[PDB]
């Protein structure tokens, strides 16, 4: 069985060689592109020759070997890849195994910066093949272990923002909010990816089926309990492989999960249809991204086996994951309107209070009012959500932004302020975001886009430590990890930043700047202005905005001649 003939069909020529362009280009990050171009070409003449002849010369060597074997070609010595040449020295499953542990994952490479709209309209129209083939080329070379069928999804939305905005009127009015949204939800795969690789280390695989039996639980009601902790572990053993970086054994386990979901819909989900009947690069991805099943209707209350029963204590501690995993699914199924974290709270806490009841002469008088626990669990974030909603109404997208950066640097001045006007905005888009859904959706879209923004803070405060709050709650544990930031106080030992002339002061050029970047400004000196005054409250913050206002809007020079009145006069 020719495997290099074998995925050349099935998968398509135009995903093949789309995939052994991001492949190779996630080992050779140094490499030149045009040099990138003729591998991939000859990768795909000699599998041309096995698609015609599948006995034919070297095509009876494996995915890993042929890989191996072209990768050890490019004079990749003294290249940069010294150490990754020695792999060369090697032989399977040693050679690709040292070629993992030579990705680089951090390379000295330039901003990307995109060229300007008409350059790259005329670039996509003049040569369309090249040009898509270099986006895909610059982004893979950046992200080594971005899964490469995931990258070609979005080059195939990157296609889809310039055939219809290089076509029309105010072509930039088109396509550049088009890339920013692709270039946004980019990079929040890309952490999302690592976060969960991250997650199996740091905190163990027994908490990673926890996560899988709670989502799939909510995924899938209308399936047993034997299928979801299957599902389940299959799963994790998914992940398991993918965050070891080997793409082509990512693949084949990704592959075998969605046609065993496939073959058993009956059994997991009645909305597989339309996405199962998808190519296999697509099924995979379709599945992920699922809508959840429709809620099997009559279901009955879990006071029966959880909390009344006649005796529980005994079947939780036979198996002390696997009756708390029952209770997480039977939770999970009827709740999808709580995120994750909340069903993981819930059954923490049910967890904790069965060790304490089990452990009692009479555990089930312990344990006879558990239910009563989880509404205080269940409100906090309902009570979050609708009292910032409701002030996200009020406020419009930017000033609500504006409230938030207030309220996040009087609780960590210490932050840096590039990283606190950045995660304000971006929590303030999920404001936009998730407040137009009802109160049945709000709750999980809020989780995926805090986890995303959340996570985000972390990566930053941990490659330059600042805060010992933002610490705890960096490294607590990602279900108490929300909760872990909403419970910060304002710092009271913080002694309040010097005034800095030079950061009051404008110079308008801010007139005629951009819609973002003027108010990326006018937000940075709002976290310099709350740094330098940690105790105005929004009265004066008010006020002092509302003198900026008009300072702004009408002088716009006088920059310097009404400034000097603004500092002197907010000196209050
Ligand atoms: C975001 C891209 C990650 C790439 C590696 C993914 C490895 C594991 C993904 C395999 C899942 C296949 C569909 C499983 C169906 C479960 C739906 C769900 O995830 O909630
Ligand atoms: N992702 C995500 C997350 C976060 C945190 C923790 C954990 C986790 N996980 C698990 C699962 C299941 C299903 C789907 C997805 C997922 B992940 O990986
Ligand atoms: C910089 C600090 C960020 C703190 C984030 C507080 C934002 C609160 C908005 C409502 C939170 C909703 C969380 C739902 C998921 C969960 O149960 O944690």
């Amino acid at each position: 069985k020719s495997e290099v003939a074998h995925r050349f069909k099935d998968l398509g020529e135009e995903n093949f060689k789309a995939l052994v362009l991001i492949a190779f280009a996630q080992y050779l990050q140094q490499c030149p592109f045009e040099d990138h171009v003729k591998l991939v070409n000859e990768v795909t003449e000699f599998a041309k020759t096995c698609v015609a002849d599948e006995s034919a010369e070297n095509c009876d060597k494996s995915l890993h070997t042929l890989f191996g074997d072209k990768l050890c070609t490019v004079a990749t010595l003294r290249e940069t890849y010294g150490e990754m040449a020695d792999c060369c020295a090697k032989q399977e499953p040693e050679r690709n195994e040292c070629f993992l542990q030579h990705k680089d994952d951090n390379p000295n490479l330039p901003r990307l910066v995109r060229p300007e709209v008409d350059v790259m309209c005329t670039a996509f129209h003049d040569n369309e093949e090249t040009f898509l083939k270099k986006y895909l080329y610059e982004i893979a070379r950046r992200h080594p272990y971005f899964y490469a069928p995931e990258l070609l999804f979005f080059a195939k939305r990157y296609k889809a923002a310039f055939t219809e905005c290089c076509q029309a009127a105010d072509k930039a009015a088109c396509l550049l909010p088009k890339l920013d949204e692709l270039r946004d939800e980019g990079k929040a795969s890309s952490a999302k990816q690592r976060l969960k690789c991250a997650s199996l280390q740091k905190f163990g695989e027994r908490a990673f089926k926890a996560w899988a039996v709670a989502r799939l639980s909510q995924r899938f009601p209308k399936a047993e309990f034997a299928e979801v902790s299957k599902l389940v572990t299959d799963l994790t053993k998914v992940h398991t492989e993918c965050c070891h970086g080997d793409l082509l054994e990512c693949a084949d386990d990704r592959a075998d999960l969605a046609k065993y979901i496939c073959e058993n819909q009956d059994s997991i989900s009645s909305k597989l249809k339309e996405c199962c009947e998808k190519p296999l690069l697509e099924k995979s991805h379709c599945i992920a991204e699922v809508e959840n099943d429709e809620m099997p209707a009559d279901l009955p209350s879990l006071a029966a086996d959880f909390v009344e029963s006649k005796d529980v204590c005994k079947n939780y501690a036979e198996a002390k994951d696997v009756f708390l995993g029952m209770f997480l699914y039977e939770y999970a199924r009827r709740h999808p309107d709580y995120s994750v974290v909340l069903l993981l709270r819930l059954a923490k806490t049910y967890e904790t209070t069965l060790e304490k009841c089990c452990a009692a002469a009479d555990p089930h008088e312990c344990y006879a009012k558990v239910f009563d626990e989880f509404k205080p669990l269940v409100e906090e974030p309902q009570n979050l959500i609708k009292q910032n909603c409701e002030l996200f109404e009020q406020l419009g997208e930017y000033k609500f932004q504006n409230a938030l950066l207030v309220r996040y640097t009087k609780k960590v001045p210490q932050v840096s302020t590039p990283t606190l006007v950045e995660v304000s905005r971006n929590l303030g888009k999920v404001g936009s975001k998730c407040c137009k859904h009802p109160e049945a959706k709000r709750m999980p879209c809020a989780e995926d886009y805090l986890s995303v923004v959340l996570n985000q803070l972390c990566v930053l405060h941990e490659k330059t430590p600042v805060s010992d709050r933002v610490t705890k709650c960096c490294t607590e544990s990602l279900v108490n990890r929300r909760p872990c930031f909403s419970a910060l106080e304002v710092d009271e030992t913080y002694v309040p930043k010097e005034f800095n002339a030079e950061t009051f002061t404008f110079h308008a050029d801010i007139c005629t700047l951009s819609e973002k970047e003027r108010q990326i400004k006018k937000q940075t000196a709002l976290v310099e202005l709350v740094k330098h005054k940690p105790k105005a409250t929004k009265e004066q913050l008010k006020a002092v905005m509302d003198d900026f206002a008009a300072f702004v809007e009408k002088c716009c020079t006088c920059f310097a001649e009404e400034g000097k009145k603004l500092v002197a006069a907010s000196q209050a």
